[PDB]
DNA sequence: CTGGCCCTCGCTGTCAAAATTGCGGCTGGGTGTGCGCCCCCACCCCCTTTTATAGCCCCCCTTC
């Protein structure tokens, strides 16, 4: 969280990586944001069919 | 026997809904993963006594 430059690479951790993914049996896994439709608020549709 | 009319009823067309199968072609990677409850019946363990052994540990007592 807090470390330095400096830190990070004497921790084997490279300065740019962004971060934001989880390390899961040693895989790289990032959660992929979900599309959802807006909760709680009334919608007026065109069902034709 | 013949003819005019309205009736229950038999059958049909028509509309509608539920049920049904398929949704391009090749390819290359990587990465992961594999009941349930309540009851009845056999079988075994602990209840108890004895005694030696010693480290460990609970409990009560005592100190200040």
């Amino acid at each position: 969280n807090g470390l330095t430059d400096r830190d990070l690479c004497e921790l084997n951790e490279c300065p740019l990586d962004p971060g934001g993914y989880f390390i899961i049996n040693g895989s790289e896994k990032v959660l992929i944001a979900q599309e959802k439709m807006a909760t709680n608020t009334v919608y007026v549709f065109a069902k034709k069919d």
